[PDB]
């Protein structure tokens, strides 16, 4: 069983607080990450949130989802996973602008595609798929988890803007946001400062991501697949079976 011997725990250097809890680096057999809800006392809801968040982390043993190691209840609600080396894909092409080969940037794409399928497989929707929540841990191997603690219209397909409209197909949209983010090393809709404007013209099917951005070196197939990806109606969205295959097959030119 996943939960953890109360008092095992030790936690150290806090990394990230919001409102969703607390992250915290900690040790229990080696470095860990430790996300605990901040309330001695949680609400009926939070522990339910608790409960499902454990749910779906027990169901995954892929080598491209962040490790889940266990869970505590005593003191505090405490999820524990795999402390990574590295930072996240939007670190790599927003802040630090790192500046990878296409073989890379197709292998990032195809170990995502491959995460995003293993999860499709497991029956899981992320519902949050977003180039933060891709982690390159030893700048090799994608991790998928959700490292927030909260929103990121970027990666929300327009039903989703709209108004459940969470399916395979809406993780399919963010994942062409992540391929439009890997081939122009850039978020979309740069040159719009309005959020609301950002929100309502993708809802309405008025602005779509620019792929003339797209690198010269970008296979001609490579920019197929990510239109494909951003399709506005839904239906027409390959899954990820498809997409994999498709990254599969331009990786061997
Ligand atoms: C350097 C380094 O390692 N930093 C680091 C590691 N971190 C780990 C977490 C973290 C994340 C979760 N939950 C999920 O990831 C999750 C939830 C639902 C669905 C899915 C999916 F499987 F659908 F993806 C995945 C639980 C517990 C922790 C500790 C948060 C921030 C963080 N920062």
């Amino acid at each position: 069983d996943w939960e953890i011997p109360d008092g095992q725990i030790t936690v150290g250097q806090r990394i990230g607080s919001g409102s969703f809890g607390t992250v915290y680096k900690g040790k229990w057999h080696g470095d860990v990450a430790v996300k605990m809800l901040n309330v001695t006392a949680p609400t009926p809801q939070q522990l339910q949130a608790f409960k499902n968040e454990v749910g779906v982390l027990r169901k995954t043993r892929h080598v491209n989802i962040l490790l889940f190691m266990g869970y505590s209840t005593k003191p505090q609600l405490a999820i524990v996973t795999q402390w990574c080396e590295g930072s996240s894909l939007y670190h790599h092409l927003h802040i630090i602008e790192t500046k990878f080969e296409m073989i890379k940037l197709i292998d990032i794409a195809r170990q995502t595609a491959q995460g995003m399928d293993y999860l499709h497989a497991k029956s899981i929707i992320h519902r949050d798929l977003k180039s933060n929540n891709i982690f390159l841990h030893e700048d090799l191997t994608v991790k998928i988890g959700d490292f927030g603690l909260a929103g990121s219209i970027l990666w929300m397909a327009p039903e989703v803007i709209r108004m459940n409209p969470y399916s395979f197909q809406s993780d399919v949209y963010a994942f062409g946001i992540v391929l439009y983010e890997l081939m122009t090393g850039q978020l979309p809709y740069s040159n719009i400062n309005n959020r609301d404007q950002i929100i309502f013209m993708v809802g309405r099917g008025y602005l779509s991501p620019d792929l003339s951005k797209v690198r010269s070196n970008c296979p001609k197939a490579m920019k197929r697949l990510m239109a494909e990806c951003l399709k506005k109606k839904r239906d027409e969205r390959p899954l990820f079976p498809q997409i994999l295959a498709s990254i599969e097959l331009l990786a061997r030119s």
